[PDB]
């Protein structure tokens, strides 16, 4: 199970760690991706996922596309976990970098409730652009599901705690 999580809220806690090291441990039922609408998993936290999967995440994610078009931004599909988790759920935050409307950050994360239990990094953070601050407020304020989340950047992890 989960372990040296910061508890914050009834269902949300918190760690500095590698999702991807993260997941390879604990194989948890359930991993968010930090996808784009297209599911191309070029860099962050999708980027770190598919190449931990020796790139079968993006060979099915190219399968999802060919099938079923892009996502919507936020939302969300289901697709394999491979070596890191029984499944994926690839959800799409809102990138700023591409002017999207920062408010689908909040429908991004209730995808989040159709699972008990989740290891998720925050979404539309990092390259994404969005406050992470921002992020882990919505995530607190609209997840019901448990949701540990991992925050790889040390200092940021120290100043999303310590102005909680
Ligand atoms: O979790 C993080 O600290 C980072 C960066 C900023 C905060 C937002 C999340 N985030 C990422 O999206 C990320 N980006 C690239 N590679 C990564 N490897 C693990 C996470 C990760």
């Amino acid at each position: 199970s989960f372990s040296g999580y910061l508890k914050l809220t009834d269902n949300v806690y918190i760690k500095n760690a590698d999702i991807v090291e993260e997941a390879k441990k604990v194989k948890p039922t359930v991993v968010v991706n930090a996808a784009n609408v297209y599911l191309k998993h070029g860099g962050g936290v999708a980027g770190a996922l598919n190449k931990a999967t020796n790139n079968a995440m993006q060979v099915e994610s190219d399968d999802y596309i060919a099938t079923n078009g892009p996502l919507k931004v936020g939302g969300s599909c289901v697709l394999s976990g491979h070596n890191l988790a029984k499944h994926c759920l690839h959800v799409v935050g809102p990138n700023v970098n591409k002017g999207e409307d920062i408010q689908l950050l909040k429908s991004a994360y209730e995808n989040f409730n159709q699972h008990e239990v989740l290891l998720a990094p925050l979404l539309s953070a990092g390259i994404f652009g969005a406050d992470p601050i921002h992020s882990l407020r919505v995530c607190v304020d609209t997840v019901r599901t448990n949701v540990y989340l991992a925050v790889f950047d040390k200092n940021l992890y120290d100043k999303l705690v310590s102005s909680f």
